[PDB]
């Protein structure tokens, strides 16, 4: 396949670097051998994360275009509007966010620290539904004679949205040969789908599609998977991918999503907690913290194959955690 | 000088990233470029930043005297200290900071979101109000503790960091092909301005460093950089010795007070972060920001002039001070 | 029965006011008569409320025992310990409480507004957490003579008295006013506030009138301390009558979803009664009280003609740590 | 002089109660007799305070003149605003707040716990500005008041604190002529009056209402604006035009209004480390709580007056609690540890 094909503007500061954890590996039984790609360390861009690798093939068409104002949406903690409202700065843009209360949480100070305030400081127009939103942000630039780029929720839902992630598992293989070895798996979060989608195309090319251990934060599996799965169907035809995504291709561990999107369960905690007391490395509430959830839990079950060498996606999200300061008051 | 001859621990990425400030600098006026060595984006250890490079230099010497327990010490929000925290952790140390009250700002959530909050959830003995205080606890709770100061400033090793900065600099002007002018530094501490003084001072360019003072106190903070300076000049073999014309230290924008911005400081860190996607904090970047960002509209800068801005950090503080932007 | 037998300590300004809800029964439909009870307004010491008029009963117990200390218990947001906080300062005594966090709720400022705000300032030992044991043992070690008040006032030989005395005072102004009410909605979660009410009604054949409206979201439990308490206190007093479980009224429609949470109708309440009256109420006790009454008028459950007592109990400072919820009203 | 002559809206319980602060008086030296009369308790609207005494005498005429909305404004944690909004929604009447950061002072939950809070709960349009975007400077006053025309209803205009209004000191000639009454019930006399002002309608009451028994001087007003001349100014402007409106046959004396103003340091809405130990002092004896902006301060005068023998020995020292309390909400920092 050929990714090259589309053009790519440059938002991150290029490969992002894979290492390994050790302690929390032999903390755990050293029986599996855990590491981590940071994407959440990709760039100068307000903290960056995935989201921003995806907004690297999505640019290009809204420069084209000759849009002017960078359009997209969230909830209130939205790590990808965050990560919008930075691109379209750095990008000479005007920026319009749509943030709707995605989370059943309620904390004094969830709508003014974290990743909103950046949006704000960073000059994004912050619009708080209530308690069509979507059109009338677009309108409302073109009325006032701008181009919108729509953007829609996590740069997921678009025909762009799964590059971004396909040219991840590419980077993983030239750090692999560098490496002398393979991953055998991918641990990573998954809710509006196009990371997991990129990746599913991008390991299918080597065959190890099956390997990358999507976990649902969505609390919506199905949707969820499927949406995985129908973006990489069609992003695979996108780049050229000589095979078929089948519905055996795309895994999603659904035991850790719980309660509900945004919220963190117990094991939430005690994995955020776990990791970055061994790693030095934070993981979010809402995010990563289930995936870090997911791997430890998998590890801890023996699910993994004693020998194996498993890449934790770190995403972002990072930021996200102020708004759940009480959790958080005693550690 | 020999730099190489001190030992460091790996706790970055590596070498830190030059970016052009190209919007900004156009904004201002085209008459001078602006970039940005980004000390913020050195490593993955809780969002590093500028105290993470200096650390590099004395991990080696905990290391090496067998302590166990990495102790610190800063105001609540504190960016020292959470890096302090996030190396503990990841070198498997414990840690023990003394957040003391260092500024008249009262926000409800200051001591529970941002850089504290990311200390107790890296497992680090978070305590609020001392130095010696914690440190015995430490011993007399049978474990040998590291001791860090404040900025990791006044330490033997705590100019080292940044005298490989300038060194960095250097390897990076080589493949750019051409040199900066001058280097705007926030600072408060000390140690990071007088690893440049140091590190510059090698090449003839100690005077282009220009720092900026954060502290509302600029003169003991220029005595301190002076003292580290040379303490720190000595230390690398610097064949020479550190002028007072060698420690630029801008006091005109550190107001009101350390921990509070100005208006000034907020303009600041609203037209950078909106025409470059950058963010700079009220404490200490705002502070450095302000003061390039006006130099250059003052045209204190010589038309053509290359100034490097370094980036040290911070941004997590911008929590603290949540009702300040709650409408941009 | 006999309530003078109990030394009463004055805490409060005197027996409480009753206002006309002229405005919400007349936009409910005008058929019943709603009025509120003050309990809220009753006291100079940190706003008061219903666990103050408990107190008054209280407190000569502790200082013929001759306490130093008063100890309590309660979740983050307590009105309780608050109440118990005022008082120990205003009597010049010690106070140790037990804040535990009885609410999944998770609010950035839960612990450092509202009730536990005015603890600290009032002096308390405010300890964030055998929890209650603990407490008392550390007083009595520390050199003092600690005065256990459970949560609530509630499970305590005397925590039923002050309630008594509220339906002796609503005789009294029922007299005053030439008329008397049919019922009396209260909110209930540890149980002696309507247990005392039960026990001062049942002296008149009203018992069954006294409404609760149960905030606990564990029902069976609440009426069966209500039940309890109860039968204890009538006894105290001499009650001609055994408690029967048929004189205690509680409805569990409107509790949910969780002890200290609001649901979508307690939102709805607090904000029409604060709208139509000027009378604010919380999202964890009155609100849920408040949202009862305006559903029972609602649906038709009262008689039309009826003159319903809302009893105003307090714990409008708790609306502070429930911040996001009221951000736009 | 003849307050009876206005006509008194109920939006209280009846007369305010007073106190004896025997254990503060207690533990300052017993040598001065403390008490605290409490507007803070007079009512069943949000709490109450202060500004509800004054609005009694207002509303009136909001109603003869066929008034459907009260419109006021105030700083963030403004006490005037939360009791207009009650006093409102218990009138059935619409109520329109303007509001801005008057205080530089910048708590994550300012606008969003507290007074402010209350308002929006009771129902009130709640139009809070950005920083800088100054109300006072653009009349946002009189737009508010405008738009409520334009959207067809009758607004009726309360200043801020009630205080510059034709009625706005009536209310607290009543607070004179209750005191009178009382010190009858009790057999006794107060000696003097404590009470913190800033918009100055409070105190202008008094002075107008104890002139008529030539106890004006004994009015000790505190500073809590910072801007001691303007409030003293606007206390004595108030005063004359009350005094004349219920035909006082007196005239107020530059001596008649007395505003200390060692205690209104450092800034409007902040309060000072006296302040912070003058409210736990306070709470810790009496109960009895005091806020950062208002009655703290007013608090911290009292006791350090009473401290520096300032008050004649064996004088009654009667402290008006004017209110304020629900604004501790918005420093929850100053007091985490109590
Ligand atoms: C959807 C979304 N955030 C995307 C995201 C993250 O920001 C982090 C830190 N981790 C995982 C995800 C999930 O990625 P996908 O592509 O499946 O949505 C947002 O802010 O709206
Ligand atoms: C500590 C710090 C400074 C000042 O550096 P010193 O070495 O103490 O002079 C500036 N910016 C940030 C983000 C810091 O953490
Ligand atoms: C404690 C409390 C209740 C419940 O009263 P119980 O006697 O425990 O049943 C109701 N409302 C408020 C405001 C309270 O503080
Ligand atoms: C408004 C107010 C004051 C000052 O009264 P003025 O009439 O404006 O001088 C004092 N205390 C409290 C609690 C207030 O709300």
């Amino acid at each position: 396949m050929n990714l090259q094909r589309f053009p790519r503007y440059p938002l991150t500061f290029g490969p992002t670097p894979i290492q390994p954890l050790a302690r929390l590996s032999k903390h755990l039984g050293g029986k599996v051998h855990l590491y981590a790609k940071r994407e959440d360390c990709n760039s100068g861009l307000a903290f960056g994360g995935n989201k921003t690798r995806k907004l690297e093939y999505l640019i290009p068409e809204a420069l084209a275009q000759g849009c002017d104002t960078l359009v997209s949406i969230g909830g209130i903690q939205s790590n990808q509007t965050r990560q919008v409202a930075a691109v379209a700065a750095h990008l000479g843009m005007k920026c319009v966010l749509v943030q709707e209360n995605w989370v059943n949480y309620s904390d004094a100070v969830y709508d003014r620290v974290g990743n909103i305030q950046m949006s704000r400081i960073l000059g994004a127009d912050v619009r708080l539904v209530p308690d069509r939103s979507w059109e009338d942000a677009l309108e409302s630039v073109r009325a006032a004679g701008g181009k919108p780029y729509a953007i829609p929720a996590g740069c997921s839902d678009h025909p762009l949205g799964g590059l971004g992630f396909v040219g991840f598992a590419e980077e993983v293989r030239a750090q692999e040969a560098e490496l002398g070895f393979k991953f055998d798996y991918v641990v990573v979060c998954s809710v509006t789908g196009s990371t997991q989608a990129g990746m599913v195309v991008g390991f299918a090319a080597d065959g190890r599609a099956d390997r990358v251990i999507g976990v649902d934060a969505s609390a919506k599996p199905a949707q969820t998977r499927e949406q995985i799965t129908r973006i990489a169907r069609q992003t695979a035809e996108k780049v050229g991918l000589e095979r078929d995504i089948m519905r055996a291709d795309v895994v999603l561990d659904e035991r850790f999503a719980g309660p509900e999107y945004g919220l963190p369960n117990e094991g939430t905690l005690e994995a955020i907690r776990l990791c970055a007391r061994t790693e030095g490395m934070l993981t979010d509430p809402v995010y990563e913290g289930k995936s870090m959830h997911g791997m430890i839990e998998m590890v801890r079950n023996g699910e993994f194959p004693e020998g194996s060498r498993v890449l934790y996606a770190h995403l972002g999200g990072v930021p996200a955690l102020n708004g759940y300061s009480f959790i958080f008051r005693d550690g």
